[PDB]
């Protein structure tokens, strides 16, 4: 493909844990040519810590990651031989 990735962007949800459930983010880049397409399914998503967090997803899932606490996770999205990492707090809206 002549069109390059000319930005990488991260689309919601914010930076937000629930109590005990799984979470979903979608990736968003902008090619060069001015175009826009979901990578989501392109880019795999993972988190350092593995101990207190995995994530499974199947095609149609890719980018569900499931965090029962860590305090502070980090999940990295890996684009071909493009990455870009990002910090997630651990927030519970209520008990």
């Amino acid at each position: 493909s002549a069109a390059t990735l000319s930005s990488i962007s991260i689309s919601p949800i914010n930076t937000n844990i629930n109590t005990t459930v799984s979470k979903q983010f979608f990736a968003v880049g902008t090619y060069s040519d001015g175009t826009k397409a979901d990578l989501t399914s392109s880019v795999t998503w993972s988190s350092s810590n593995q101990s207190q967090a995995k994530v499974s997803n199947a095609s149609e899932t890719k980018g569900l990651v499931t965090g029962i606490a860590s305090g502070n996770p980090t999940i990295i999205a890996t684009y071909g031989s493009v990455s870009g990492n990002t910090i997630l707090t651990v927030n519970k809206t209520d008990t």
